[PDB]
DNA sequence: CCCGTCAGACGCTGCGCCGCCGGCGGCCGGAGAATCCCGGTGCCGAGGCCGCCCTATTGGTCGTAGACAGCCCCAGCACCGCCTAAACGCACGTACGCG
């Protein structure tokens, strides 16, 4: 079998895979559920994208 | 002759004119003092590149949040009538305010 990294099957730049387990690790809940990491690196790439 | 009336000239008063002076205002010339580029020079640090590995991705699972399906029932919403305090309009005037 062979990987696909998630942010370009969401064709997002940002570290979907890394931020996902921040959240894990951030004690702001016990479960996450898998299609909120995906929307909020989203978030972000707009809002940084924005600024520069 | 002087007074009296009216008339005419004088003196005084009020005015504008007249010239002077001042002040003001405006406008400008140009010094000159900064800022502003403009070009020459040289880094050091982006940026770029390479090694590498730890984490991201994959497969599987399993068990449990949570949907959802259904349900009861409070209590939020209508509305209805009677009441009056509460709101409203104006009427001054003086006092904050603004210059």
């Amino acid at each position: 079998a062979k990987a696909k990294t998630r942010s370009s099957r969401a064709g997002l730049q940002f570290p979907v895979g890394r931020v996902h387990r921040l959240l894990r690790k951030g004690n702001y809940a016990e479960r996450v559920g898998a299609g909120a990491p995906v929307y909020l690196a989203a978030v972000l790439e707009y809002l940084t994208a924005e600024i520069l």
